[PDB]
């Protein structure tokens, strides 16, 4: 990545690794180490993502929002 | 929300997302992205919430306290 | 307790809530909100505690050590 | 260890306790308190490690990389 990784990673049911970074991105990485996708938030992602029963990834960001992201990398909703 | 989100989200038995924020509040969000309730502490909430077997949500705050909150949103006890 | 609580709490099998604080103490609290015991480290405890299979409570401190503490509240070892 | 321990410990399938430290190392410590191995990253390890189903340890570092480490303490890949 291009920023310090303060978020603690979470592992999806299929092995996908989700982690936030200081470059405003929540990352999704395959077990082989290559990028599944990346989601742009407004600020540093110090929150550690949590994975729902249906696969939704929830993580907070420094831009005041709690994000919900579908497993394909596009936004479900933000609070 | 109106504060930086450092707490990492915790997901309840029914899918309720709990996360703290710098605006002194512990938020509770429904899986559809709408507020269920919010509880106010006396400082920033950087601890990440932990959920018990009976649904109690535990979380710390900068105001020296450890909070226990029932799933309704009202205080159980503080330490 | 007394001090900013950055440690995210962990929940034991019997419902005991373990959390660290800046007062150099690791805290074990019963589900009712009363103190069970406290263990003193050499620095602030920002690490969130993790619980082993036999009940051992692992947590780190700013005094460079990782602490292993028995469920009764006494030192198992420190690294 | 050599630096402050902010990473939260994670427990493997065989009871191994994994934790990061500000000395740029990810530690693997047996339940008996003896060192199993330590893996050097570029910068401080604030991220709390996560463990996949095959035993891979995922942790973030201040050197911008997300690390995947085999159970034997050797690098699988970095992102």
């Amino acid at each position: 990545t291009g920023g310090s990784v303060h978020s603690s990673p979470a592992i999806g049911q299929d092995g996908t690794i989700y982690v936030g970074s200081n470059d405003h991105y929540l990352y999704a990485i395959n077990p082989n180490g290559k990028l599944k996708w990346k989601f742009e938030t407004g600020g540093s992602v110090h929150s550690s993502p949590a994975i729902g029963q249906d696969g939704t990834i929830y993580v907070g960001s420094n831009d005041h929002y709690l994000y919900a992201i579908n497993p394909n990398g596009k936004l479900k909703w933000k609070f």
